[PDB]
């Protein structure tokens, strides 16, 4: 039975007001409502893994599992397997697979971050599950972030906090947080980001929403305004939204948006927003496809609907050769020339490198590189061809051309990363001098850049 080199990963976020859920909620997990939806004619075929967070959850772990794992027994007629349950409060991520994919999985890890001080701490955060499915890193979060219109830098803060402060994946990456350490990480849930209109002109959104005409609104979306100012989620990606807001209806109805002021909300406005979303993050040149990003229409006990979204995900094999594992392949060799990184900081330490992979047997330090001025008031760190050769375990080119490079750029004084990136080895050529490139970050935030030429040898 062959291993895949593609699996499809369900989505999903609820933020399910603190009310039990209704008796069917197989919708959800279909990919049927309103956006981008899921084909009929594959209603049966089950996906390889499904990650369900939720948000203001009123359930037991049993209670929610058992409606879980009967829901998809339903859909699909299999038995899923629980990967992984764990919840902060009312804040909860679960893991389900497919029960031939139990011997595929391993390297379990879940964690949780609690957000904000005093006040601000007691019901925000996030909780996180990681796992190797063969080669391959799989990261989930689900973050239930800081509430209200006004709030949007506190909600930036509260993400950079979970990157910062969530501890899943490999604890070997020590430079790498969480933005680092998988070939594919799914980061999810109660945003809480809102369109960013007048109070005044909340009949008129809801008008628009009737029409379907979205492009107003989402011009207005906090999200996609922060991200377009590089504020939050550098380097994720997101789908195109094209299912109305998720936030705020009337319970047991989807016929009324409830925006107005109520002693219940504190007093503010919850004008219709896309609050629950879903957005990834892929190492570079990896086979990633959102092949849904909709909302239910048809579960109706939260003031929230369910959001779900599905890809395709690329995945390799767990690697043998009669050398690697446990030995290097002296055919194979990995070479930096003319690599250049350009920092931000005003600081004047001389850095060095670290690359990681798990085509090494371990980590590789540099040599300090030299720095110079750069015209426009910057740090030029320069290794030019002094960088050490790095030696991959296995050097076939089936394996080698699927792996990646982590790079940290580290003070020799402190020995702190000030910049992390990471490397495709998918190249067009082996043999070959071929340009590369990543931006560097550091607590997510734009820190830097790293560029210079590769020369990839493989047994072939
Ligand atoms: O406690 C252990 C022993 C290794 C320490 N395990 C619990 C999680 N396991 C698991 C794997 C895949 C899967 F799909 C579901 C569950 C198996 C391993």
């Amino acid at each position: 039975q062959p291993e895949p080199d593609m699996i499809t990963i369900f989505i999903g976020t609820w933020n399910m007001g603190n009310a039990p859920p209704p008796k069917k909620i197989t919708s959800w997990f279909l990919s049927k409502g309103q956006g981008k939806t899921r084909d009929d004619s594959a209603d049966y075929i089950p996906h390889d893994i499904y990650v369900i967070g939720t948000q203001e959850d009123p359930l037991s772990e049993k209670e929610w599992l058992e409606i879980l794992k009967h829901s998809l027994q339903e859909i699909t007629s299999v038995t899923f397997k629980t990967v992984a349950i764990h919840t902060l409060w009312n804040i909860r991520i679960v893991v389900l697979a497919k029960p031939e994919h139990e011997n595929r999985i391993s390297h379990i890890c879940t964690d949780n971050v609690k957000t904000g001080i005093a006040n601000t701490l007691g019901n925000k955060g996030a909780v996180g599950v990681s796992f190797m499915f063969n080669g391959t890193s799989l990261g989930f979060v689900n973050s239930h972030l800081t509430s209200g219109s006004e709030k949007k830098l506190r909600r930036n803060q509260n993400y950079m906090n979970i990157l910062r402060f969530l501890a899943l994946g490999d604890k070997k990456l020590s430079p790498f947080n969480i933005t680092h350490r998988f070939t594919h990480l799914f980061w999810f849930g109660d945003l809480n980001y809102r369109v960013d209109l007048p109070t005044w002109e909340a009949e008129t959104i809801i008008q628009k929403i009737k029409q379907q005409q979205y492009a107003d609104l989402l011009s207005h979306d906090q999200l996609l305004t922060e991200r377009r100012e590089q504020k939050v989620f550098l380097h994720f990606e997101e789908e195109e939204i094209t299912f109305a807001p998720t936030y705020r209806f009337e319970r047991l109805t989807r016929d009324k948006y409830a925006y107005t002021k109520q002693k219940a909300t504190g007093m503010k406005y919850n004008l219709p927003s896309w609050c629950d979303r879903v957005l990834w993050k892929s190492y570079p040149l990896v086979h990633v496809v959102c092949q849904s990003y909709g909302s239910t229409s048809d579960i109706m006990t939260s003031d929230h609907s369910p959001v779900f979204a599905t890809f395709e995900a690329g995945v390799t094999s767990q690697f043998v050769s009669k050398n690697g594992p446990g030995t290097v392949d002296s055919q194979g060799q990995i070479e930096f020339l003319r690599c250049y990184a350009t920092l931000k900081t005003k600081s004047q330490t001389k850095f060095y490198l670290e690359f990681h992979s798990s085509c090494l047997e371990s980590f590789v330090k540099s040599q300090e590189g030299e720095n110079e001025e750069g015209s426009e008031g910057e740090l030029v760190v320069k290794f030019g061809e002094t960088l050490p050769k790095l030696k991959p375990i296995i050097s076939d080119p089936e394996y080698l051309l699927d792996q990646h490079i982590l790079i940290s750029i580290k003070s020799s004084d402190s020995d702190e990363s000030y910049g992390e990136g990471c490397i495709a080895l998918r190249l067009e050529a082996t043999e070959t001098q071929l340009p590369i490139y990543t931006p560097l970050t550091h607590h997510g935030e734009l820190t830097g850049h790293f560029q210079g030429e590769i020369k990839l040898q493989t047994s072939q």
